[PDB]
RNA sequence: GGCAGAAUGCUGUAAAACA
């Protein structure tokens, strides 16, 4: 199914632990890259959510985020250190006697690292919910994706149907191009032979006629609009195939303005120009 | 109808505690493209944010900064963690018997992590005006592309009527100096002496006039005048149409600078040139 | 005068609020774009400023920075917020009646988050200074501006004395084309000794002397150096008018240098076409 | 064997002494960097680690975590240093008689860095373990990568199988092409009511075709994939070279897409390029 | 001598305030664009460095970028602002009337951030040092220029050496070609007219085409030498190179002239694609 | 005398005093970082040490660590900042005039930054002989960074003569290329096409010629390895030029492999883009 | 108009780069 490379998804878990978010955010981009913001407590997670990002989408940058805070109430109590507490009073009293004046601080001691610290939770039971959560959040990501990717085909199909009809009103001036290019070549045959003892004449003759064809390129662009229909419908990852695409319609469009057959012909050029120009804008976001 | 791409649209709401302020900025490409910088509270926003941005935009690089304020005075007050600073003190008292001095900080025990945090913020309500106040911006915005469009418009439309004035000028000087080249070319044969055959001189001077022959390139441009004020008045966006015409516009100006040999026509054919060049740099901030 | 698109200008202003500094820097640009990099406390500025750059100046890359630096010490008394100081001390007391002992250290409380809110400022009557200061800057701006731009006339003045002088070598080294041709002819037909007809010889000498005279081309070289010596003199902008000048002066140089049959000729042809080239750099800097 | 740039490794040790574990990650990178993430104890190793590290790997950036937990009765005591804090009494002491008051807090000294720190075993027997764990978590990474590499070498191969089939399409397609285009522009001179010498002619339709004949791009193309195929078969670093042949690929057939008439060839071009751009998301993860 | 418009240039000046490397990377181009990357402190010498390059330099796209390492024990001697430590103080009164108990620390006043910041720099002194390195890293920038630029004169005498030689060969040929020049004029004649044969008189003979490719190659030879931008002048010369050799290319006599005509055009395609280069 | 950024130096020193041992490692950086790992004892040598590293060096991540192990008959200072600390102790007394209270610490005014700071002029007689013993540390520093760039330079010779192998190696098929479009040309026309008609075949050849030639690219390939043989003489900082210089070797390579039209030449111009890869990959390790 | 392709604009590449 279409899909597009702009979407956000979040979900958020919580309980006596505390609350985890989760958040993901897409941008376009080239290639599939992934980017983290894992706190330190989880950042040994890091390889199995990139697997997991990796194993369902294809397209475009993506951002994940984490945020824990835990419940600092339903923490278990903080147990002292006995031991440590007495080994810091009893160094501490001896840096008094050498600069025999001090006092010592109980709240200091309580502070320094290790003393006063609190257990330490089951890290393994809040993975499981923690990983809960981001399979919740792919999904809500991929449905988040392929919610505007129907937009974005609407908005391309729309514009598609634009092109068929820009197509008929060209072909309703058949007889009057056809006209002008015999009026193209016979000019250029007599032309050249006013001027006197010029060379390649027929080269001349041969390419000017291989760049007339209005009729070819007409074609081409049928042909091009009836395959990017059936590209649309290919539930594959065609999002790089279409911006090729895109490129084929430059290319027929771009020789179709350059014609400058008629006053008429020309604002239907110019119109082609601009529903290629904006279908182009939504195959860069799309997947 | 026309928008300009570039404008600026401020609004501030005082609600009843805090306030946030919505600023959106454009500037001009050639696609759509929407960044935005929310606090870290409502950080959730953005894909709300975005839908109802993308659907009132067409083009632009719109920034949207999103600055809250809360209000310190009027937020909920700090709870004050009962049992873990009665633990503290009666684990400090341990120390201070061991110790045998030392006194009790009670900011120390305050400043302990854990001990005292902003138990509730309560956002559902104030996310919700914060999100009416975007809606208001968005009108602003609209309304100060739409104020600077005017402008654009009146240029373009002056500079089309001075094209217009142009083209009325080399058409005036045309014949002259389709008279002035027969002048010239019988002047060089009664100078040289030489009597040239019958009917050679009528055929000779076909030649030059289809050289100096800009008929077609001036009723094309009168032709691309008449379709430019027909596309200022769709209600479409028409950037990207105008820019364009302005090819054409430039391919019609190039022949007739290509084809001219006096020295008034070259002139006019510069200002034409000048004329469109100014009338593109116009287009370029049109939606 | 005329204007050079690149210049630099920088304005700083004290007060007992603090210093803040203008800096307008711009450099060639086919268009005018305009980047401002603005201040969180004065991002409100950027409609204002951008359209009085966008009165002042025509094209360019144009770019202002404005550095804001409050004093740190202003508005007297400092901002403290009374609540949440009152809050703590309460909370504070309740420790105190706990352990019997202990003292609130003011600078304990002022260091406390929150506590020392930011530094409220007018922004109001200093935002009367800084477009004052941007106003400044625009004349320093605009001054650098008119003084590059001086140079930049000498020296295409300088280049279309060149021009002339080349001019005036070209019509004395040129032979008569009638005369040099009807040499060159018999001499070739003297090897063949067959001549067809003198007369109907003699008017095909006339018509096609045009081929290779350079008279035309001259007369339009020193029209062109006439011209823009007048456009050099106009008060609207000139760069984009100049531009699509030199344009005109190649157009000439490489008919000259193609239709040329003397060495003498196409050595000029080149030092034409060099003096063009330097003119056409220096008109790149001119708005 | 050719081998990846994402892999995945994990070792660990139990002893006496504590438990120590390994972790190796591998993400796609242009060159080799190597991060470190080793414990105080063991922070002298950095440099033998690195020198094992970058001698067997290549490319791809490593991250290496050593996480040592070592017993309870392995863990050494803080130990005061009395000489240092002797030291800094002086010092203090020195302060004090600038300003004449002031007392020494007996605990500020403990706080200061290196007064109080744990003594440090010599752990040489067990870091000579760590070595011999470190050597097997590497030889495990190479096998880890090994495997991963062979899943992209047949992927790459399925994608080179459809680039011959394409190509073998397009060949089989084009000569149909060619005999109908050359009938079509010599029909088309013949509505222009144009004669010209059939011997003329025909050599400028023979030098057309080969201009607009794409078997030499079909021939490259199959070159290509024999090389490729080679270059999967070579020994190592074959991620770089891969990448430039599939530079190689693109160039070849843009060309065809280009030089293509019929539009069943854009479409093959437009699978070919398809393909390239999946070969080159693959390839962009090989070593 | 000849300047090619690709050449790197790179100094550091130390000192006690720090280090400053300017580090200039050049590329071609038709005209002269210099870009800049100047530190925060020193963005002022804009004007003054663009005008510095802009006298030395006449193409190729210039990137400059100054690089600014700052020492932290360059800073200067700590000053108290009495205002704000006064300010503070009151403050720290107010806290002490709800508490009614307590000392406020001098210490922990002045450890309040913005109250005994340092005294800024000078940045006057430096400033000269820094052009200084400008001046001197444009001097080793030019001779970088010239030390690539030697390679391209070469290259193209080389191929210049080439054209005089085609020439030769050419010229080797002449009384076949005269005679060729002869029987092309009659047979025009003898088909049946004059509208042809003005202009077929009026067209380059060969012999003019070689002494014009020979005066070519004089000049190119002195222009080598002229000693100032020479890149458009060449360019120029290598457009009438090909103006005259097209000539000789379209005309056909035999195999031995046509493969010198084919020789020339392609050292003169050399030269041209060699000439692009070159400031 | 081509410096690399990796390199190891250690240096011992005894004395009555004790042994104090100066380690210095370098690691790749692009610019310059110092890190030192002193013992609190001469944590004051920060600066002095800092200074000396970053005079005698430009660029890398340098570490430095000094082991001191001191003896019970001689005993150290710590050094002070005695002009700093006074300064404080002043300033500290204006406030004290002002609040009319408070006092002191004597460990504030030592912690404060820069008052444990040590200058060469007050420094001890062990403070001397660590300070020469830096020195003659950084001396072998700088051995050590020459004797491992000649390695470099020994790695990057190696791949240059590559370079040229391939260079010399494309222009011996050059010629043999030209002259197979010539038989694969006339094969064509070998038909029933009598190709002396004009000179088509020859022009076309000839246009051909000028296509496909890659001598201008051959010449700065060759010119870029005789400038890189003597970049890597030049005795100074030559780690970022070396840079530019693959960049101009990418340029080159690359245009190359654009312009080929046999299969041998792209293989060759993939080979090419290898040996810079391999040679980028060096560089980086150059200072 | 960094180098180069096709014929203002579109691709390849330096760019897994530089801010």
């Amino acid at each position: 199914m279409i899909r597009s490379m702009t979407a956000y998804a979040r979900r958020e878990i919580k309980g006596e632990w505390g609350s985890a978010t989760w958040e993901m955010r897409s941008v376009n981009q080239r290639y599939l890259e992934t980017y983290f913001r894992l706190p330190e407590q989880f950042r040994s997670l890091e390889p199995v959510v990139r697997e997991r990002i990796r194993s369902r989408l294809t397209r475009g940058k993506v951002e994940c985020t984490l945020r824990y805070e835990p419940d600092v109430s339903a923490q278990g109590e903080l147990i002292l250190n006995e031991k440590l507490a007495k080994q810091l009073v009893t160094a501490a009293n001896w840096v008094k006697m050498q600069s025999d004046e001090g006092e010592i601080n109980p709240v200091d001691i309580l502070r320094w690292p290790g003393v006063m610290a609190a257990q330490e939770q089951d890290l393994d039971a809040i993975a499981a919910e923690i990983l809960a959560a981001l399979d919740g959040t792919l999904d809500d990501f991929i449905v988040a994706r392929e919610t505007e990717g129907q937009a974005l085909k609407a908005l391309i199909e729309q514009r598609l149907e634009g092109v068929t009809a820009e197509v008929v009103k060209v072909r309703s001036h058949m007889p009057e191009i056809l006209q002008w290019q015999r009026e193209r070549l016979v000019a250029k045959l007599e032309d050249a032979q006013v001027q006197l003892e010029n060379n390649r004449l027929e080269q001349e003759l041969v390419l000017l006629a291989q760049r007339i064809d209005v009729a070819e390129e007409l074609d081409r662009l049928e042909a091009h609009v009836k395959e990017t229909y059936n590209i649309l419908k290919k539930k594959e990852a065609v999002g790089r195939r279409l911006d090729f695409m895109m490129q084929e319609f430059n290319r027929e469009s771009n020789t179709l303005a350059s014609k400058s057959i008629n006053a008429e012909v020309t604002n239907s050029a110019i119109e082609l120009k601009v529903l290629i120009e904006q279908m182009r804008e939504q195959i860069q976001n799309i997947e």
